[PDB]
């Protein structure tokens, strides 16, 4: 139905630090043949479970360091790949990734596994998406880990959303330019740009879910749908600005990768104040976007303060 492809196995072979393994549903409503690759993590009957979204262009494989830090908390880990990504299938064409494609098999991998007590994890597109979970089953939720991310709302009710989406040159711009312009995108290459402190090892393992631009469809949608935000987005994002100022209750934890020039201060600092209860962030000042590539301190800090709580 929807034309996708699948990453061979071999591409996987040689992973670093990635000692995790794969599990699969190709049965879920409304992704008919479509299999989605995620993490399950400790123990499986663990109260807490915390959901890892990754975002552009990555995969949970970006989760890596901070999954056993979850894990030995006594916690069990769920880090699924979105369609297009890591080791779930990758549809064809870019028409079929929308927003809400990407947001309903999230609500439906929820449903599906029966997650309850989450201790939601996001970061960029895991964000942009997984900001707006909550509201749909607020019962299922209880704490948020935000690393720099917002909400796709119109430009109107937050300037802080959508500023970044032009200036400044070599940010976003720089980004989307890098991502949907090359006809030989180089994934390695271009996490070694964005994430400077990534070894080569690593580096490869971005690439390694994508063997030719064939399976990089979903890549070249996601930085278009930050700069072209059709209705539906705006409606749910706008939505659920509401639910984090006025129905959050739970606990939360918030880190911003200073040198993103992305998603950094003048974005992580509006979002606090949307976000009923969020405390003072913590900087960390050596990270840029991928703040889980400085993970262990993240995840470390954030089950101190989760403590100090529960
Ligand atoms: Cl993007």
């Amino acid at each position: 139905m929807i034309n996708a492809i699948r990453t061979p196995d071999q591409r996987f072979s040689n992973l670093d630090q990635y000692p995790f393994s794969p599990n699969y549903l190709d049965d879920l409503p409304g992704y008919p043949g479509l299999r989605a690759h995620y993490l399950d993590e400790g123990n499986s009957d663990a109260e807490d479970v915390f959901l890892c979204l990754h975002g552009e262009p990555t995969w949970s494989y970006l989760y890596r360091k901070m999954i056993p830090v979850f894990a030995e908390s006594g916690a069990r880990v769920i880090a699924p790949d979105f369609f297009g990504f890591g080791k779930s299938d990758k549809p064809v064409d870019e028409e079929d990734y929308t927003f809400e494609f990407h947001r309903n098999f999230l609500l439906a991998l929820i449903e599906r596994l029966d997650l309850r007590n989450i201790t939601l994890v996001v970061q960029d597109w895991g964000g942009f998406l997984g900001l707006t979970l909550p509201m749909a089953d607020p019962s299922r939720f209880k704490r948020l880990i935000i690393m720099n991310a917002c909400l796709m709302t119109d430009p109107v009710t937050q300037p802080a959303f959508s500023a970044f989406v032009t200036q400044p040159a070599d940010g976003f711009t720089a980004w989307k330019y890098d991502l949907v312009t090359p006809s030989d995108l180089r994934l390695d290459q271009f996490m070694k740009r964005w994430a400077p402190t990534l070894t080569e090892a690593e580096a490869s393992a971005y690439a390694a879910p994508f063997p030719d631009t064939s399976y990089q469809a979903g890549v070249r949608k996601f930085p278009k749908m930050v700069a072209q935000r059709d209705q539906a987005c705006i409606d749910i994002s706008t939505e659920a600005i509401s639910f984090w100022q006025n129905d959050w209750n739970g606990q939360t934890f918030m880190a911003i990768g200073m040198k993103d020039k992305l998603l950094g201060p003048d974005v992580m600092y509006p979002m606090k104040a949307l976000i009923n209860g969020c405390p003072e962030p913590l900087e960390i000042a050596d990270a840029g976007h991928f703040v889980q590539e400085f993970g262990e301190q993240v995840a470390r800090e954030a089950l101190k303060h989760f403590a100090e709580t529960e």
